[PDB]
């Protein structure tokens, strides 16, 4: 049941936490625990409040619950889960997770489950925006994937101008025409499934603001390829990157690739349970895909 929710029934506890600071408070409202994400620009507002009927019909394994919106101020009002951000298990405080190749493509499978469930959603695609590390929430002992923040529609100006730290992952297309479309988080998804493979933080090496990142991307810069990646992972990930939308696959497509090749990685529901101690060598280790994969097919 999503309902459009009174401001004053609104207790809020800090600025500062897991989320999206400026943007994302954790407070209470009834006497559930809330994250309330106000929506700032004119722009975002009215492409906001146009798709709530849409909001309030999504409900997915991969999604926090969304418990509903406010109109005044103009907020969006969803669940505050328990867990660890993806960004901070990959890049946080030194003490980090060990994590295996299974894990990284079972997290990366479940976001496109997620995102597929926005994008078949009918008669009209919800369309996410603004996939990121940041964005995702990592539960169950970091076996399962949520999705806790959903994009806003941004004008075109406001790239440039007001950092809300997604240059990494933005789409050439929403930089230059703020053209939101089912391909800009499929090329989101191919960005953060280099991440997980390498562990490593998408353009760092240019520094500047970071509209100089959205400028490289625009000029064609992507992330290094990845020493001995499986030539099917591969092949999907540049998809995913390619500067034409139309050359990129599906969230439905990425779901079926990925659940078949889960095949090659089993283990993933292991809880994170240990620390751990040109083209650039991948975090994860493929040893064991490479030798299930010659099991089913030979050498």
């Amino acid at each position: 049941n999503f309902e459009e929710i009174d401001y004053k029934e609104i207790e809020v506890e800090e600025v500062v936490g897991r989320g999206a600071f400026g943007v994302v408070c954790k407070a209470k409202w009834r006497a559930k625990d809330v994250a309330i994400k106000q929506i700032e620009s004119e722009s975002e507002r009215k492409a906001f409040i146009v798709e709530l009927r849409q909001l309030s019909r999504v409900n997915h394994p991969n999604i926090v619950k969304l418990y509903g919106a406010c109109l005044n101020p103009v907020c969006l009002v969803m669940e505050y889960a328990e867990g660890g951000s993806l960004y901070n298990v990959l890049h946080g405080a030194e003490p980090l997770p060990y994590y295996t190749a299974a894990h990284a493509m079972s997290w990366c499978l479940q976001c496109s489950q997620g995102v597929a469930y926005l994008h078949s959603m009918q008669p009209k695609a919800l369309i996410h925006r603004d996939l990121k590390p940041p964005n995702l929430l990592l539960v169950a002992g970091g076996t399962v994937l949520k999705i806790c923040d959903f994009g806003t529609a941004c004008d075109i100006q406001t790239h440039m101008t007001n950092n809300k730290g997604s240059a990494a992952w933005m789409a050439p297309e929403v930089f230059e025409g703020s053209n939101y479309s089912e391909k800009c988080d499929v090329f989101s998804w191919g960005i953060i499934l280099w991440e997980v493979i390498t562990r490593r933080k998408p353009f760092d090496e240019i520094g500047g603001p970071a509209f100089r990142i959205m400028w490289a991307v625009h000029n064609g810069t992507r992330p290094p390829l990845i020493k001995n990646l499986p030539k099917p992972i591969e092949s999907l990930m540049t998809r995913c990157w390619s500067k034409d939308p139309s050359q990129r696959p599906s969230m439905e497509e990425i779901v079926k690739i990925m659940t078949h090749l889960m095949r090659y990685f089993p283990g993933a529901d292991e809880p994170l349970q240990y620390p751990c101690q040109g083209r650039v060598e991948p975090y994860v280790d493929f040893a064991e895909f490479y030798r299930l994969w010659s099991v089913d097919h030979g050498e």
